[PDB]
């Protein structure tokens, strides 16, 4: 059954040369595929994915608004696409640290351990410093525990107001084909270990079924971004979920 579907899915993976998962919930079942099936309960560094969790605790803490303009004062940063004013909402799209490195910062370290702790979010070790513990460590989570918290926050099960959770929600809408709508959130760790790559999120499906996903996998800096993209609609279109 799956393993007609996951030979496909391997092959997808095998054909551009990375190891990787790609982890399915829908509703409380959860099923495995890729070439790299261990990577599924291996903890990584969760980097841009983190900004999810960020904007719900910004929000929630009243650090912030969906409205909000946060200004590029002019200083360069590593993307020039990030080189603008840019609401919270756009900064998720775009990936924007310097913007949620600022949310951060007004939510303070200790209430960002708390609430990492009240939601038990991957190992939950924040440590001591407060802008980037999602990137280099200590902060880890697993793929599978990655794909629990966006099914979580899609179904407004997480423990957050539901106004937040809608306004975070709203921030992650990819792509919109043929009435089904791709929400989610991709994240590049180029300067760790191995390097890691993530795109975690769901598909709302045209009758309202949510199928909530993360793919995660080795990165080389030789590789287009999309090609995480790439593998997660071959996959899911496969998979008969789009
Ligand atoms: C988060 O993992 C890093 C962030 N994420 C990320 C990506 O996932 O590609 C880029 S965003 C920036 C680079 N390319 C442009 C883009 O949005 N895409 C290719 C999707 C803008 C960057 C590495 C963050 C920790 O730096």
């Amino acid at each position: 059954i799956v393993q007609g579907h996951n030979q496909v899915i391997h092959q997808y993976f095998d054909e551009k040369n990375t190891s990787g998962v790609l982890v399915i919930q829908t509703d409380k079942k959860i099923n495995l595929y890729g070439n790299a099936l261990s990577r599924a309960n291996t903890e990584y560094v969760p980097a841009s994915t983190f900004k999810m969790l960020n904007a719900l605790i910004g929000l929630e803490n009243q650090k912030t608004d969906i409205n909000e303009i946060f200004k590029w004062k002019g200083e360069k940063r590593s993307f020039t696409a990030w080189e603008k004013d840019m609401t919270l909402g756009e900064a998720m799209k775009l990936s924007a640290v310097p913007v949620y490195q600022e949310l951060a910062r007004r939510i303070g370290l200790d209430l960002m351990q708390k609430e990492v702790k009240r939601i038990g979010f991957g190992n939950a070790e924040i440590g001591q410093q407060v802008d980037n513990f999602w990137l280099v460590g200590p902060l880890k989570v697993t793929p599978i525990q990655e794909v629990e918290f966006v099914s979580q926050l899609a179904h407004t099960q997480l423990p957050f107001s539901e106004k937040v959770q809608a306004n975070v929600k709203n921030m992650l809408l990819l792509e919109e084909s043929n009435g089904y709508k791709i929400f989610g959130k991709t994240g590049w760790a180029m300067d760790i270990k191995p390097q890691v790559g993530w795109l975690t999120g769901w598909v709302e499906q045209p009758d309202g079924k949510i199928v909530a996903f993360a793919l995660n996998m080795e990165m080389r800096s030789e590789m287009p971004a999309s090609i995480r993209n790439e593998l997660l609609m071959k996959s899911l279109k496969q998979l008969n979920i789009i």
